[PDB]
Formats: structure tokens, C-alpha cells, sequence
């Protein structure tokens, strides 16, 4: 593994082989490459345009260097983020409904591009987002749910923190979070923030050994099932990649006004979700249900998305109680109660 | 002038305005840009493909921060280098011939591309490559020749040294060398290692205020007048850019065996050069004269390249003596004679 040829090869706009990319990623994440070179590598990679092998190679590298736990049967709903609209944390919400019928290993981080990421809303609900691996396995067996905080499950990533911050631009690292579930979940719903990335990340995923991952991109440009119109998805599995185009009306619902799904803080998002669980906010609930519907389809619990949406309706009615039992076992339920009044 | 804005601009592949580039180069060369961003900008600049305005901006910034001496009537023969063949230092040797007819202010540097760059071979002959400005003036008036060591006359350049070395790849600075002659020479034969750059650089030179400068790209793939076939060149003057193709036979000579023009060390190059001066190496001698011939055409001392090659035939005869005179005034003639002895 020579850093120089690698760089020259990227400067010449030549895609790397999977093993090349993985060895490169391993060296970078281990902190064995000078910042000047790490910076050049990431910039060349972005200007060349990352290819599937490089995404696969980097993903495998991070998985191998991360703190792990074994729960392949679990499902994750994390998306790449980056759309920037600041909508309510729908995948975290959706992760709660799913824990009622399947173990859930939700990989996530805090935010900065909206001051309300998956980790922030959980904390605001009273959950203790910092879970040790041994304790994490126990929580999933008892409550069928656990949140895997990325900062803490991928420590080696600190070796690239300075370069990434100093650069201040998007790099290959900004789209790998969802492909590096610390629990090696085989089933997943992964939102991508751009149509272009849909094709690249789905081919990469195809080689990252999932049982079934569904990647989606929804209008007007979010990494979720679209609440206002069309959604473009890729259904990846051992068999291949299936393409699917869907409109929000296919869920047997009318387009939701995106203004009702935007939040301005962690607590506000926490309240939108609890109100949705209480039946006091049908727009947020719908958004949650259309997303959970596709996840249900990924688990093959329903035959189609309409069925998935209907099934999700039964789940959302038991989600507040499920949320209470999850938090009570890892966090402070008094905060959950507070948020409950604050929405009642 | 904000570095992050510059970086995003380059990541988007938008050429910089002349003044933006100059300000950028000034900040980098002054050492006020973080190594991480300096690195990212050099890579982005190269992957985007530097433009005429960027070359011009950088050139102007370097000239401004350079240590200068007065000799515009002088001529330089330095090339951009980077062709990797590891050929004998023909422009340095060709510079010795020219001092026999015009003051020569040779701009040069050491190398790693074989271990035999212009400065390396001069050191092997016994020359004292670090010549202070005041002393550089005397040497030119006396012997009509003086070597301007790039690492000495561009002191601020040591601020971008760590990044350039660490990167270990070609960047914009690798083609700025000859366009930043410390004596502000108005006449010059500038070599280029690729046809593409032959276009880019010629257009840039046109705005760098020369009287006449000829850029050439050798056929085998070197930045010299081709010794085995075609030579592509552009003659830049106040009145415009003239194009001219040329074959090595147009010098009334037969194609030279390129494998006999290849060096493997500093002394190896000195020995070759000396041998040509002793008339013991026609091939190495013929290579020197076709290049010298074109530089003569640039000084308008000949009306065609055949004459220049003829007149160059006269000069080479008196070359060993001129060399001895040069080195004895600024250097160790003892070393020279050892090389003479080794040459035979
Ligand atoms: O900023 P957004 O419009 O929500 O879109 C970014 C991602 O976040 C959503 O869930 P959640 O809020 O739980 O975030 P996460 O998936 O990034 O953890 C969903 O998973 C999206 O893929
Ligand atoms: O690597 P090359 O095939 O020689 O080509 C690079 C340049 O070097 C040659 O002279 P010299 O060897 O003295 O180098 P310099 O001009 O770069 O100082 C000539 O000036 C070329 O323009
Ligand atoms: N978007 C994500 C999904 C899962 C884990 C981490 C991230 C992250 O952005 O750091
Ligand atoms: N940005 C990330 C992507 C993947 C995994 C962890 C991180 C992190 O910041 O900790
Ligand atoms: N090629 C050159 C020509 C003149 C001065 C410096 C250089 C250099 O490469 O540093
Ligand atoms: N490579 C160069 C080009 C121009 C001026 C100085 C240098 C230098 O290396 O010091
Ligand atoms: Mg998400
Ligand atoms: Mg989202
Ligand atoms: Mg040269
Ligand atoms: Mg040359």
C-alpha cells in the first residue's frame, strides 16, 4: 500500500480497486497518513467523483475498525443526511415503530446543519444516547431497540477530524455513516440526499453484503420517502438491484405540506414526534408512517407499500408506550413525561 | 480574499480571476495558508486544470516576492522539466555556449528526478551554485554568465516546501520555474513537457512581459528541441504568438540515439557535457547545438535554425575554455579538471 501512486492514480482520475481503497481507508483512519496527504486524497476523490469500489472499500475499512456488536437480524433507518431542510427526525421516530415487531439498531449522530439530528432528539426525549457495547446488546434483547451513537462507536474517525473540519467541504466520509452500522444490521432503509448518489450508493451497497437495503431519495430533495410527491428507490439484495418509483398518493394519502414537517430545535422535533404518537399531529404521523411502510417492506412484513402504510398505523398507536419502556430502561422517563405534557 | 471560498470555487472547477490567483499565491507563498488547505488547493487546481489567468497570477506573485538583479538583456534557457527521461542537462550546457555571445542569467534548481538537475550538474563541475546578488552582477559582467539558484533567489518558496515534498506530485509550481527568472530576462527558450502545456504556457507568457520567448516540446516527450524527430514550439513576442513545427533533420543532422543522451547521476552528466566539449561525444554534442541554435534564433542572431546550428558549431569549440573561465571565477576549478580527466 503506497500512498504516492494512489494519489497520482486519483489525480489521473482512475478509479481504485476495492482492496486498494480499503487499504487506503484503513491507513487514513488509523492515522498513519500525514494530514497533507489525507487532505489531497479526499479532495482528489471528490473531484474525480467517487466510484463504487472506493465506496465499498472505505465502508469495509470503517466497519472493520469500529467497535462492534452482533445483531445482524436488526434493521436500521439511518440516512446520509445533508439535505439541510431541517425536517422532523422521521427515521428515529420510525425506528421506534419498528422496534415493536423487529429488533432495531439505529445508527446515528448529532447535527450541526439544523441543530437536531437523530442523537439530539433522542437525548431530548430523555434517552441516554451514550451506550457501551455490552449494555447495548442487553438493551436490544430487553426492549428490541438501541441507539448506536456514531462518535462513540467509530473512535478511529478522530484521526481524520482535523482534516475534515479544516477542509470544511463534503468528502466521501459524508455518505458512509449509514453503510457502517456498528451492529452489522442486514436490513435497512437508507435515505440519500441526491438522485445522483442513489445510483452510486446502491451499487456500493450491493457489494456491502446486506440481506435487503432500500435506498430512497424523495422530492423536493430529502433523504426520506417524499411527503410531497415522488420517491426514487433502489431495492438491493443478493439477487440484484430493483428500481422503483413511487408517489406519496400510492400510500393512499394526500401530499403533506412540507411546512408542517420542519423543526427548529431538538425539543421541538421531540414534541412533533410525541404529538404524532398521541394522535395530535396527523401530518407528522403520516410522514412517519410512509417511511415506516417502506422499512416494513424491506423486512418483507407486507406485500406492498399501501399495506405497509396501513400496518404502520397500528404501530404508531403503541409507540408512545414503547418509547416509555425504551427510555425507562436507558434514560430518564421524567423527561419523556415532561415532553408529554409539553404536547398534550 | 477568503481561502474557503477559493476552495469551493475550485471544487466546482471555476477558473480564478487573475487577481484572485495572485492574492491566493501571495498568501500561500507568504506562508499564511494552513498546510491542509494549501494542499487541497494545489490538488484542486491541478485536477481542474490550471488556466492562463492562474498561471499568470501565480507567476506575478512569485516575481514580486523574489530577490532580483538587473539584466533584462540576458537570456535564460531553463525548462519546466518533469519529463522523467533523465536526459543530460542540455540547457545548462547550452547556456555555456550562449555566454559566448550574450549575457546569460540561467535560472535553475536541484532535482530528485534522477539526481541530476541543472544545479546538480553545475555543482559537479565545481561551480558555486549559491551566488549572492551583488556577486551575481560581477560574474555576469566579467564572464557573461551566472546561475540563479531557485532555492536562493525565491526564499519565500520554502513556505510551500513541506507540502510540495509531502504531496510528492506535480503541481502548478512545477511549471512556474522558468517564468520567474530573478534577473527578469526578456529573452528565453522555455521547455515544456507536453503539447497541452505548450498552449497554456505560451498564452500565459504572452502576458508575462517578455521581448521574445520560445516554448518547445520535444517529440520523444521532453521539453527540449527534439533530438530524434519533431519539435513543436511557439514564439511569443509583444506582437503575438507564432507557431512553428520542426524536425531534428531541419538542422542538417541525423536523428540522435536518445539512449545515448540519458544520464544516471550528477557527475555522469558533467562527464557527458565535458566530453561533448572535448569533441569526444558527437551525439551529446549535437543535442546541445540544436537547442543552442534555437536560443540563438530567439536572440535574433541567426535568420534560420540551420544557421544557428552552424554558428553553434563555432561556439561549442570554445565552450570548454569558457566553462573553465566561469568555474575558476566562482567555484573550484580543481573538481572541473577531475571531471575533465574522467571524461578523458
Ligand atoms: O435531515 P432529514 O430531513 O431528517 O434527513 C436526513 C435523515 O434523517 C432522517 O431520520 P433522523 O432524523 O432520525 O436522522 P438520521 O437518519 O440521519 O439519524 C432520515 O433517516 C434521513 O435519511
Ligand atoms: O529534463 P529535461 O529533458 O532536461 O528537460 C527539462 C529542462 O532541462 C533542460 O536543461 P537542464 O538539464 O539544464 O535543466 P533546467 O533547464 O530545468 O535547469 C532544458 O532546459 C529543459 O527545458
Ligand atoms: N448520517 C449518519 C448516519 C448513521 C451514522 C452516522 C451519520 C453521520 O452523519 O455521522
Ligand atoms: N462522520 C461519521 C461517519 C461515519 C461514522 C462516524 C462518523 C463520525 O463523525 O463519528
Ligand atoms: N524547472 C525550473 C526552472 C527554473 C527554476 C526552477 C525550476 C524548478 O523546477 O524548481
Ligand atoms: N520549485 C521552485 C520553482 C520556482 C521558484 C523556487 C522553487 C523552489 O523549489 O525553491
Ligand atoms: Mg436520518
Ligand atoms: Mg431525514
Ligand atoms: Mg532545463
Ligand atoms: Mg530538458
Amino acid at each position: 500500500m503506497n500512498i504516492n501512486e494512489i494519489l497520482k492514480k486519483l489525480i489521473n482520475k482512475s478509479d481504485l480497486e476495492i482492496n486498494e481503497a480499503e487499504e487506503l481507508a484503513k491507513a487514513i483512519i488509523r492515522g498513519e497518513v500525514p494530514e497533507i496527504l489525507v487532505s489531497a486524497i479526499l479532495v482528489a476523490l471528490r473531484m474525480k467523483g467517487e466510484s463504487k469500489n472506493e465506496i465499498v472499500g472505505f465502508a469495509r475499512a470503517m466497519r472493520e475498525l469500529a467497535i462492534k456488536i452482533d445483531v445482524p437480524n436488526a434493521i436500521d433507518t439511518a440516512g446520509t443526511g445533508g439535505d439541510g431542510l431541517g425536517t422532523v427526525n422521521v427515521s428515529t421516530a420510525s425506528a421506534i415503530l419498528l422496534s415493536l415487531v423487529n429488533p432495531v439498531a439505529k445508527h446515528g449522530n448529532r447535527a450541526v446543519s439544523g441543530k437536531s439530528g437523530s442523537a439530539d432528539v433522542l437525548e431530548a426525549l430523555g434517552y441516554n444516547i451514550i451506550v457501551p457495547p455490552e449494555r447495548a446488546k442487553e438493551l436490544v434483547n430487553k426492549t428490541n431497540f438501541v441507539f448506536l451513537f456514531a462518535q462513540y462507536y467509530h473512535p478511529a474517525m478522530k484521526n481524520v477530524a482535523n482534516v475534515r473540519k479544516t477542509l470544511g467541504i463534503r468528502t466521501i466520509f459524508n455518505i458512509l455513516g449509514p453503510l457502517t452500522n456498528p451492529a452489522n444490521a442486514k436490513y435497512q432503509l437508507m435515505g440519500v440526499f441526491s438522485k445522483d448518489h442513489l445510483d452510486l450508493l446502491s451499487k456500493s451497497a450491493y457489494e456491502l453484503d446486506f440481506n435487503k437495503i432500500i435506498l430512497v431519495y424523495g422530492e423536493p430533495g430529502i433523504d426520506e420517502v417524499s411527503p410531497i410527491g415522488n420517491t426514487f428507490m433502489k431495492i438491493v439484495s443478493k439477487r440484484g438491484i430493483e428500481e422503483v418509483k413511487l408517489n406519496v398518493t400510492d400510500f393512499g394519502i394526500s401530499p403533506i405540506p412540507i411546512e408542517k414537517l420542519i423543526v427548529n430545535s431538538a425539543e421541538d422535533s421531540a414534541i412533533k414526534i410525541v404529538r404524532a404518537f398521541l394522535g395530535k399531529d396527523e401530518h407528522v404521523a403520516e410522514f412517519i408512517k410512509i417511511n415506516t411502510a417502506v422499512a416494513l417492506f424491506a423486512l418483507d412484513r407486507v406485500g406492498d407499500f399501501r399495506e405497509g402504510y396501513e400496518y404502520a398505523d397500528h404501530l404508531i398507536e403503541k409507540s408512545l408506550d414503547k418509547l416509555n419502556e425504551i427510555i425507562s430502561m436507558n434514560g430518564d422517563v421524567t423527561k419523556l413525561k415532561t415532553i408529554v405534557v409539553k404536547s398534550s
